Order: structure tokens, then sequence, then C-alpha cells
């Protein structure tokens, strides 16, 4: 009716910036409508790097509370593309595994179970429309010790399962066959949610090394050495993690029914 | 900063609704200030956008035959906006209703490359027919438009979009692939060659057209594809295998169909 362009530059007029919130193709930031109390959170990105799979995992998603709603979304192809989502967590799982913790944040086991049930369960999910995340690591899993809320966030790197592979995401956090550009599937996330499930168990990184300079075919020398025992954990939590982690996807929980169905999982 | 949400709400104020474009989601021309270059703007109903609508737009950026989207403007609780470029003032149905093989040839060569090129993204138009490709009659240009029922390879599938250009695996429901743009791209194919509908239908009975329901289809496919009289025997060749009901005597991936004589 063309008032509806100018109520789009009026709605989207109400927002004020009130900090920056991360540390690029794209930057986030601490937002709010003038006069209005409820925080949201807006993503500027860059022109010509917006991955338009993340806007689809906001809508498929927007009825699962554990991924983030998106209220507003504005894409220009010749500029900068907003996204306005909300607020759901100051913090995130590597809160709890880092080395400068100064707040005496920890996970014990059965806050890893709780987690690890709602991560697979949720990614399960989205999977179900073809889509895998894609960039599952600690930053992405939005957590704190007072909502005990998992989020799972930063979907810019989905991808439409079995289209060609590329070197994206975090190399660290790459599957035997990512590396192998293997076509994105699902099995891409839950090598990921094994790299995070050994991290909340142990506070450690599963692998050998200390790595800017860590390149896909380096991590194969690693994924072929023993996994270290958990010391401190049950033994069904540390048979989870090496059967989400064997190198031969043959012997690996590679399926979300693998995955739910083992002991550690289950009640 | 803030100055991004400022510049963001000023490149959407700069266009102007100058008419809307049917007497029927809504569709308006629209002009820039700034430009003679037209464009369409789209709203579509808040809670029932699909998503991927979107992304074929964005993934397609560069290819020439699908349309450029140039804003995109979604609201949870409000109407959703398309900026894209307005590229013809007609399509391939409304310009059948004179098309000869040469001209064909080239519109099924362009059609199959472009799809393929969607189909890399494991996407599927899922509504290919002749009035969701626009052509430009001046410059014999066509665009695939209209991904509002574009879906992803593998997802199971309903019985959306055109029941009169179901493949039989669509009827069957199965779910959603390549094969199902390809026995469109067969009935489109087969009606610009011949100017008319392949199967035992009278398309121009439009009550008739819309009530078929799927399973009913079937039995039509079984039928002899008639004869297209004065076109090559390989272009009949070509649209006898675009269509054939047994999938193993069809043409039913990029590579079968690229490599048809008809298309070399
Ligand atoms: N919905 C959100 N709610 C609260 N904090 C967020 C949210 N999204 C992102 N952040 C924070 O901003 C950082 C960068 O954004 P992103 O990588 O896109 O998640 C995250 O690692 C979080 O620390
Ligand atoms: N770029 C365009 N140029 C001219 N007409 C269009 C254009 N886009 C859409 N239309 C008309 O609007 C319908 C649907 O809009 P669309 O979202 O572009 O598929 C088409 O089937 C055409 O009738």
């Amino acid at each position: 009716p063309s008032k509806s362009i100018s109520r789009v530059a009026q709605e989207l007029s109400k927002y004020e910036i009130l900090k920056k919130l991360d540390e690029s193709y794209s930057s986030v930031y601490l937002c709010k409508k003038k006069g209005e109390h409820k925080r949201f959170v807006c993503k500027i990105v860059k022109p010509s790097t917006f991955n338009s799979l993340e806007f689809d995992v906001h809508i498929l998603m927007r009825n699962n509370p554990n991924f983030i709603k998106l209220h507003n979304f504005v894409f220009n192809d010749n500029g900068e593309s907003l996204l306005i989502m909300d607020y759901v967590s100051d913090g995130d799982l590597f809160d709890f595994v880092k080395m400068n913790d100064t707040r005496e944040l920890r996970l014990n086991e059965a806050a890893c179970k709780k987690i690890i049930i709602t991560l697979v369960t949720a990614l399960n999910d989205l999977h179900k429309n073809n889509i895998v995340h894609n960039d599952v690591k600690l930053e992405n899993l939005l957590y704190d010790r007072k909502k005990k809320r998992l989020f799972v966030c930063d979907y810019g790197l989905s991808r439409i399962v079995g289209t060609p592979s590329f070197y994206d995401g975090t190399t660290v956090y790459f599957s035997p066959e990512k590396i192998r550009h293997e076509a994105y599937q699902t099995s891409f996330d839950w090598w990921a949610v094994g790299v995070v499930a050994y991290e909340i168990l142990s506070t450690e990184y599963p692998f050998d090394i200390n790595m800017d300079a860590i390149e896909p075919k380096d991590m194969l020398p690693l994924y072929s050495k023993p996994l270290p025992t958990i010391e401190h954990v049950s033994k069904k939590a540390n048979d989870f993690v090496r059967r989400m982690l064997a190198l031969d996807i043959n012997s690996r929980l590679s399926t979300y029914d693998e995955i739910i169905k083992h002991p550690f999982l289950c009640f």
C-alpha cells in the first residue's frame, strides 16, 4: 500500500544501539527500542557476505525453545543487512571451561548430560529440514547457570544437506568427512557435538594440540591417536565421547538415533 | 553503529509504489528515486512466507535466468516485502495463448541449464510452468520466477503447486527431487513446441484443469503422446522421453536431458 515501506522505516527506526557485544563478516550489538525495556540483539552483516540460509534457520525453528527468535530482518544487495533477534543469555559453554574462571563456573556430569540431550534434540529438529548448523561449538551454545537454558545460535554457516562442502567454520571442530570434502551432512554436526561433549565433560579439548596455522589435513593424524580418558566422569560418559569421536564412522555415533540411545543419555 | 540502521531505513525509503500489477501475496510495480529502472515489490502475507523463496533469489543472484533480489524486509508480526527486478511484461503462457523449433530448442536449453544450476544447491523449484517462466519477447530472454513453492531435496512432499504439471513421483508422494522439475520441463517443452497441452484434457477449460485430482493424472500419462506435426523427429523424440511414464524410460537427470540429440 506504500505505507508498508515507510512503516518498515518507522518500525526499524525505533531501535537504539547500547553496546557492541562481540569481539569480520558480521558484528553483533545490544539494541533497544527507545523508551522500552526489552533488550534485543542486532546483528549487522557486511554487503555480499550473507548466507541466506541463516534466515531460514531462524524461521524454521521459530517455535523451538532452544533456537533464537528473529523479530526483524532487512537484507540489502548493495549494503548492510540487519537481523534483530532476542537477547537470550550472557553466557555460553566456553565460559564454563575457559582458563580465566573468576566466577567459579563449573558443569558437573549431570549438567553435561542435560545439555547434551537438549543439544542433540534441538539439532535433530533442525535436521528434519535437511539443514545442518555446520558451526556447532562452545561459543555458539549460549547457556547461563540461572536459566540453565541452552540456545543454539549463529546460523550464519548453516548449509543444505547434500551440497558440496568447503572449509568454512572452525577447523578444530571439523569431522573426518568434512576434512575430506564430503557433502554437507548431519554427521558434520554430530562430530562437533562430540567435541563439545568432551569439552564440557573434561574442560579440555579432545585432541593433541596447543594454532592460526592449523589446517584441516593436520587434524587427521590427531584423530588417529587415542582419545584420553576423562578421569573424573563416569564410564558411560567416557564410552559416549569415545564413540562420538570414533575416526571410523562405522564405529561412531553418527546419527540421531545412535546418539540418543547411548546409555549416557538414557536414564 | 546506529548509523547503519539509519542508512538501512534510508535505502528502502527510496522506493515508491507506482501501481499494482494484477486484478487478482500482492505484487506492485515500483520506482526508485534517481532510477528509470523499475522494480517489483511483492508483499507477502504474514505467517505464510516460504523462507526458501528468499534463498533461491540470493543463491541465483548471478544467474541471468533468475530474478535479482535487491531488498527483503521480514517482520515476525507484520507484512514482509521483496523488492526485485522488473524483467518482462509477459510470460511463456501469454506468449503461447508462433515459436518455431529453433526458438523452442533455445528456451529449453536455457531452462534446463538454469534449473540445473538451482539444483546444485539441492533446491527444486517445484512449480515450473508456463506462467512461472517470464519471457521478454524483445530480447527473447527467459526468467524463472515465483520461488514461493521451492523445496529442499529429500524432504517429504505434499500436493502443492499445479496438479497438471505433477510428475508420477510427486503424485505418489515421493520426497521432493530434481525429477519433479524435469517432468514439468517436459510439459513446458511439449507446450511451446506444439502450442498445446500434452495430455488428454481440455487445457482451455479452466474449471476442469483446476479440479482434476493428482490421482486422475496417472491414467492420462498411460496414453501415447500425440505427435507434434510440424516439428522435427528429434523434437518429438525429446518430448516423448521427457514425459515417459516409466522413469527408467525417461530423461530424469540433467546429464540425460542435456545429451539428447534435440538439445545437442
Ligand atoms: N541472541 C543472543 N543473545 C545474547 N547474546 C548473543 C546473542 N547472539 C549473539 N550473542 C553474543 O554475541 C556473540 C557474537 O554473535 P554470534 O557469533 O553471531 O552469536 C556471541 O558469541 C554471544 O556472545
Ligand atoms: N520481475 C517481474 N517482472 C514482471 N512481472 C512479474 C515480475 N515478477 C513477478 N511478476 C508477476 O508476479 C507474479 C509472481 O511474482 P514473483 O514473486 O516475482 O514470482 C508472476 O507470476 C508475474 O505475473
